[PDB]
RNA sequence: GACUUAAUGUCACGGUACCCAAUUUUCUGCCCCGGA
RNA sequence: UCCGGGGCAGAAAAUUGGC
């Protein structure tokens, strides 16, 4: 009679706003959602209401379930036969029903004795309500032979509490892009999944068929179901506004976005990073502390303010607090700066006689083989019922209300339909609102396939994948192109459920299941979700146990267990003997190699190209946001990803370092782009270029999918990350800039101990032979070192030594005369200043025709220079990773002692010093701008140092005014440098300068190194900037070596340093990779490397002390278009670089140019080859009472600084004339 | 009860939020004259 | 009339556009 039944959902069911049938046609969302749960509004304001399922929808699910139940038993149920029913109402007889059937109606052979009427009817006709007083117009409730009441939600209620408006999608198969999209309210089944309704039934004759069909209704409102018969955001925004205003007080509004990113990544670290003060604390003796976390907000530091914020907001979660405060810091930073929905016929379908219809349930685990991404709209746009940009995360991952990662049913079905279309070899694009069912072979099996929404048992916050678009022309970031993606970890496991209701299990669906399988030999190939081309969402199907119900003989056991709907998790973990009755294992599951549609359609669909990248350089794919939130306290640390482990059911405690798949993708896309010229196209709208076919565009998906490059070598490194300090040296003052000092934390890669980066990509079936050749050429381009991975590639980072592909796929003969003063004074009595200034002039040529990076120009020169660096003096390149490298700070506290620079033991010179000293030589040689200049530094006074410097010598800001030749070759902030200086590895020579008195014999305690003082170079306000400071080549290191005892006892230990020093005669080899260089530019760069026989370079510490005279000798110039450039063409390159400087001024003899003659005598080596000259070069002491003063000489700053003895004009021309006598 | 259904007919599990985009560009861990 | 002294320790740019 009154059968009160209960409807519980086991996945997120779809909800829609209720409209009456006259008003339902006005809204396309409700017309599309006629088969959903309905939502009316209660009260006013459209904020509260109540969800329900219409009884017509429950009747439609039941009547569909009766038809399938009667088709299994040939129109019978428990003995009593049933007729075919009726599913046709005439329009002339009466009004049509509110829902018209479009599907095929399951029919049988009518074994009923008499016809069905009002006097006596079959149980099919009773449950249809064919012959009762109730009809198309409802008047009263007891006219119904069977009544279905509305199913109210068994829980006023707000719509945001129950449902979340999610934009779903329709992806085109051929292009891989969404044709259109539509929005549904996927309501939460864990709190609001239970629905209670009433089913009245006057006739007892259809009682057994009704309750069994209640147990046979598998899905309703988009969700699997069993039917059983019974404000801190405001205060966070205010405090974020306080923090933004406080940052605006120190003129640091640009750091608020950095802080908003850094707060949003603190949800991964837990509350202990703020509670236990695990944020980095700045330098060891820095009064300013950290540059971000110690910014004074209302008089106290930002770390203490975040402590107070977390104590004030401890009632919410740490994840929610870091998400909203990171969002609110982002939102206030913004104030201070194809939607598509949707002739009736009756289709009688009778199954063949004696056929066997089975229910194949596939329970498995969707393991994320790659980091994954499932797309969702922004939470501001995800609000249901509410159908300046405000996106802190550009792409959020789809989560629950419990923040667990979600594979939707829709995205699993869409990837299954795509893979079944591939497996069948044909298919349809899914037409919407069609009156006729699609007869395509995919849609037939899609109608038989039922899946489940899977959620991981994991609710940790998503990792953030920052992506940029590189500007093709400048090889810097594109203006505007920076965005972030919430991704899930690899190894994450999702409960996979597939249900097939059909006669035979199709050979194409079992092909897709075996395609998705990880198994042993193959890879798991379930591409689910979005950004697949950047390897987001390649899932593996593991722990597969396909079971099968028998629905023709054991259909009561299917109804009794309700198809194990919602109990599929228990189905995956029980044994074989613990299975319910009627559920047998499917032992006839076809194997991988015995499948006809798998072998020719799915297996060759994406071809794996796995390979290992040999990185013989320190690899830095920078994660600056993670650098701010980690206690290592570096400005740039290498990228690492959190990887979930299914064995430990948690993230692995050591994050795997990786070059990002997006970086892996964009290097290949650049490499094809500059080889084809497709990177230089202005727009790629409706483009069928070679790079747009391969890598996709705004319209087509990519035919290549790139995975992350796993560091598979990290266990073999004792110290896997190297600390490399970096600094920018002012061109006028030989020391550091006023703000430009920093450090990187790359993976410690070296030529003898390289980093192995195992990464793979996938190649689409149908790839052209030219397109296959372009990828291998791009693969060979990375193997040939043309594209360094990560940041600082021009400084020597991420240089690729080679690529291993897996099996399953010269002298410069110029002699400068030098200076006459050391040649005339052969007794070494004459005393010279350690540095002199190069006053080249105020004429800087700026090329507005900026050389593009978008292609390898055929007339321009690209290649590699192998250079041997020979130390002419003892050379100091300190390993400033350890301030106690020589292990002597116990005896001398505060005495900073460094080893020589080394990565994984072997002695290295970083290419930053090789680039920076060559840049300082190239900018001096080419009359360039002062690219690193202390403009903000004052004098002791009318103007700053930037006022004293000429406007042409000022550093190049932007590309609009042109670039100076040093800034054109070596780059600006708006332009990647076209030269790349590798790290110099050690080969041969006497390794260490051995001193008997020092506690390490290889070491040397030096004199003190104080900051360069512009007041000596600029004595008054009437004097300009003297020019580029260059240090002389002298053997004043021999003085320091012989007073090692005296230096250590009359100089305070924390004032000077002790360093491991090479001896004279050591050979280093660095590669200078160059791209798109001129005929004259390479020759000037070759001249900048090897300027002459007696000309060298000053490198590393102790340049005023005579250390670091390095002789760079070119071994081999190799250029590609790969060939070896002969000596005749190398000299011919250098000749056209000479008349380029001649045309700027208005056997190359470089001494006839006045600024190159002064520069080359500044870099002239008087003690080179067979020469008895040993010029004495040292700075004056202050007074006669200062230590290190030779008695009887006037070499003091009291007399040289006195205007009466040495006038101010004479001191500048004594400083701007190299090798001038100072004593 | 109503909110909130229509009953001889709901393929909406009929629709992958998908497609593009290299956290990168520049920068020598360097260094001498004063301070009240 | 006095006999020393460390500095910088990141700066700038993009923080989303198109379909
Ligand atoms: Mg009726
Ligand atoms: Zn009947
Ligand atoms: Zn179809
Ligand atoms: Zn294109
Ligand atoms: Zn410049």
């Amino acid at each position: 009679m009154n059968i009160t039944v209960e409807l519980t959902f086991f996945e997120p069911y779809r909800l829609v706003e209720w409209f009456d049938w006259d008003a339902r046609k006005k809204s396309h969302s409700a017309m599309r959602g006629q088969a959903f749960a309905q939502w009316t509004w209660k009260g006013k304001g459209r904020t509260a209401g109540k969800s329900f399922i219409t009884g017509t929808l429950v009747r439609s699910a039941v009547i569909k379930a009766v038809e399938e139940l009667l088709s299994l038993n040939n129109g019978k149920w428990e003995g009593v036969p049933c007729c075919n029913g009726s599913f046709q109402t005439d329009e002339s007889k009466g009004k049509k029903p509110s829902f018209l059937r479009k599907r095929h109606t399951l029919q049988w052979q009518a074994n009923n004795k008499n016809i069905c009427d009002k006097e006596e009817a079959c149980p099919f006709c009773i449950l249809l309500g064919r012959f009762d007083n109730a009809g198309k117009v409802h008047e009263r409730n007891k006219d119904y032979d069977i009544h279905f009441s509305n199913f109210d939600l068994d829980h006023d209620l707000r719509l945001v509490d129950i449902a979340s408006g999610r934009i779903l999608n329709r992806v085109d198969f051929d292009t891989g892009k969404a044709k259109d999209y539509f929005r549904t309210w996927e309501a939460d089944y864990e709190t609001y999944g239970t629905y209670t309704g009433r089913i009245t039934l006057r006739n007892e004759h259809a009682k057994k068929l009704l309750l069994a069909s209640l147990g046979f209704v598998d899905k309703l409102c988009g969700a699997l179901c069993r039917i059983e018969v019974i404000d801190h955001n405001d205060e966070l925004r205010k405090q974020a506004e306080v923090i933004v205003e406080a940052f605006k007080q120190n003129d640091k509004l640009e750091k608020i976005r950095i802080l908003a990113d850094a707060i949003r990544t603190l949800r991964l670290h837990g509350e202990g990073v703020i509670e236990k003060d695990e944020l980095p604390d700045g330098k060891e003796e820095r009064d300013k502390g950290h540059h971000l976390w110690d910014i004074k907000v209302q008089g106290t530091a930002l770390r203490t303010k975040l402590k107070e914020l977390w104590q004030s907001n401890k009632d919410i979660g740490w994840r929610k607090f870091t998400e909203m405060l990171g969002s609110n810091l982002y939102l206030i930073y913004k104030k201070e700066t194809t939607e598509y929905y949707s002739s009736d016929l009756f289709i009688p379908v009778t199954p063949p006689e004696g056929i066997e219809t089975k229910e194949w349930i596939i329970v498995g685990r969707l393991k994320a083989a790659t980091p994954f991404y499932f797309g969702v709209q922004q939470p501001s746009d995800s609000i249901p019922g509410k159908e300046v940009i405000n996106e802190h995360t550009s792409f959020n991952i789809l989560l629950d209300k419990e923040n667990r990662y979600r594979i939707p049913r829709s995205a699993l079905r869409g990837a299954l339909r795509r893979d079944l279309r591939t497996a069948f070899g044909s298919g349809c694009n899914v037409s919407l609102g069609g009156q006729i069912l699609c007869n395509c072979k995919v849609c037939i099996e899609m109608r038989r396939i039922t899946l489940k929404d899977s959620v991981s048992d994991f609710s940790e916050p998503p990792e953030i994948r920052y992506r940029i678009a590189k500007n093709p022309g400048t090889a810097t970031v594109e203006d505007g192109s920076l965005f972030d993606i919430e991704v899930g970890p690899e190894g994450l496991t999702f409960p996979f459920v597939l249900r097939y209701r059909g006669h035979k299990f199709p050979e194409q669906l079992s092909s897709v299941i075996r395609y998705w399988e990880e198994n042993d030999g193959k890879n798991g190939m379930a591409w689910l979700g979005g950004l697949d081309s950047t390897g987001k969402g390649r899932f593996a199907l593991k722990d597969i146990k396909i079971f099968e119900w028998d629905l023709n003989q054991k259909i009561n056991e299917y109804i009794k267990e309700r198809g194990m709907r919602g109990k599929e998790k228990e189905l995956l973990e029980m044994g074989e003997s613990s299975l319910p009755d009627g559920l047998i294992p499917y032992k006839f599951f076809e194997e991988r190699e015995c499948l006809f549609p798998y072998k020719e359609n799915l297996k060759p669909q994406w071809s794996e190209v796995q390979y290992t990248i040999e990185v013989g350089s320190p690899l830095l794919t920078a994660d600056t946001i993670s650098a701010l939130t980690e206690p290592g306290n570096r400005d740039a640390i290498a990228y690492k990803k959190r990887v979930y482990n299914d064995g430990n059911n948690a993230i692995e405690p050591e994050p795997r370092f990786a070059v990002k798949s997006e970086t892996h993708r964009g290097i290949f896309r650049t490499a094809v782009g500059r080889r084809t010229g497709d990177l230089g196209k202005e727009d790629h709208e409706d483009c069928t270029c070679d790079m747009c076919i391969i890598f996709g565009n705004e319209h087509e998906s990519s035919k290549i999918r790139f995975e992350d490059l796993e560091l598979i070598n990290g266990n073999e490194f004792e110290k896997l990350e190297k600390h490399i300090d970096h600094v920018a040296i002012d061109r006028f003052t030989g020391g550091a800039l006023d703000k430009a000092k920093f450090d990187t934390y790359p993976l410690a890669g070296s030529p003898k101990k390289p980093l192995k980066l195992k990464g793979r990509f996938w190649i689409k079936k149908g790839f052209s032979g030219d397109h296959k050749l372009l990828i291998t050429t791009a693969l060979s381009d990375i193997r040939d070192g043309l594209y360094p991975l990560g940041s600082k590639g021009g400084v020597g980072y991420g240089w690729v030594a080679g690529i291993s592909i897996d099996d399953n796929v010269i002298n410069n003969d110029y002699v400068h005369p030098g200076h006459q003063s050391p040649k005339q004074d052969h007794k070494n009595k004459n005393i010279y200043y350690p540095h002199y200034f190069l006053d080249s002039g105020s004429k800087v040529y700026r090329e507005k025709d900026i050389i593009t990076h978008e292609e390898f120009t055929e007339e321009l020169l690209s290649g590699k220079i192998n250079c041997k660096l020979e130390t002419l003096t003892p050379l100091i390149i300190p390993d400033t990773s350890d301030e106690n490298g020589l292990k002597l700070q116990g005896n001398k506290p505060g005495h900073k002692n460094y080893k020589f620079f080394n990565i994984n033991g072997e002695l290295m010179i970083p290419g930053s010093e090789l680039r920076g000293m060559l840049r300082t030589h190239f900018e001096a040689l080419t009359k360039s701008c002062f690219a690193i200049f202390g403009e903000d530094s004052t004098l002791s006074a009318s103007k700053t140092l930037g006022g004293k410097l000429d406007k042409a010598l000022h550093p190049c800001t932007g590309l609009s005014d042109g670039l100076c030749p040093g800034c054109h070759l070596f780059g600006t902030t708006d332009y990647k440098g076209r030269v790349k200086f590798g790290f110099a590895k050690y080969e041969n020579g006497p390794e260490w300068l051995i001193t008997r008195g020092n506690n390490p014999e290889r070491s040397l305690t030096l004199g003190v190194l104080e900051s360069p003082r512009p007041a000596f170079s600029i004595p008054d306000d009437e004097s300009e900037i003297p020019g580029r400071k260059f240090y002389l080549h002298h053997n004043g290191w021999r003085i320091i070596r012989q007073k090692q005892l005296e230096i250590r006892e009359t100089v305070q230990p924390e004032r000077n340093v002790t360093t491991e020093v090479m001896d004279k005669g050591n050979v280093f080899s660095f590669d200078v990779r160059f791209e798109n260089l001129r005929e004259w530019e390479l020759g000037l760069l070759l001249q900048s490397l090897d300027p002459g026989k007696n000309i060298a370079h000053k490198l590393g510490k102790g340049k005023p002390y005579g250390f670091g005279s390095v002789k760079i000798k070119i071994d081999s110039l190799h250029t590609f278009k790969i060939k070896r450039v002969p000596q005749s063409d190398i000299r011919e390159y250098i000749n056209k670089g000479y008349q380029k400087l001649i045309e700027w001024s208005g056997l190359p003899q470089w001494h006839v140019i006045p600024h190159i003659d002064k520069l080359y005598k500044l870099l002239w080596v008087p003690f080179l080859n067979d020469s008895k000259l040993e010029p004495d070069v040292r700075y004056p002491v202050l007074n006669e009472e200062s230590k290190g003063y030779i008695e009887g000489s006037d070499y003091t700053y009291k007399k040289l600084g006195d205007k009466d003895n040495l006038p101010y004009k004479t001191r500048v021309k004594g400083l701007t004339t190299p090798w001038s006598p100072w004593n």
